[PDB]
């Protein structure tokens, strides 16, 4: 059904066998992707949204910002956090 | 619905008002019980489990130890810290 992009992220996140694409790394909520273009991609897939790429992706991200969701590491490149604020109140209907 | 504990906490998490028995304290993913007898009430009702008390509530926290979803603050007492390694997998059906 109607899957959110965070949701999918946790998704591959969950399994170590998307590590060429994304990881944790780091401390409590961190990661990288590894091949963004490839989560990019996947996600276009799921979402049947073939128009998706790595651009888009980040774009929508940001959304996530404010929200309190997620955080762009600044600095480093293609690392991001997670944030229990906002994910806590996302988790809820 | 039939709803977990790491669930039911995140929920009463989410929203402020509940500040009195439970809330986010610390860096990403951290938080006290403010009343932890009044958190372990609040889980009883939901579970429709009326045996339910703080010493109870701490064993069942226990399990979610060794599945990475939280560990309990050494050296403080009621704080606890939900770990996004354990939270994702537990996300998965
Ligand atoms: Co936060
Ligand atoms: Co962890």
């Amino acid at each position: 059904g109607q899957i959110q992009l965070w949701q999918f992220l946790l998704e591959l996140l969950s399994d170590s066998a998307n590590a060429s694409c994304i990881t944790w790394e780091g401390t409590n909520g961190e990661f990288k992707m590894t091949d963004p273009d490839e989560v990019a991609r996947r996600w276009g897939e799921r979402k049947s949204k073939p128009n998706m790429n790595y651009d888009k992706l980040s774009r929508a991200l940001r959304y996530y910002y404010d929200k309190n969701i997620m955080t762009k590491v600044h600095g480093k490149r293609y690392a991001y956090k997670f944030d229990f604020h906002g994910i806590a109140q996302a988790l809820q209907p």
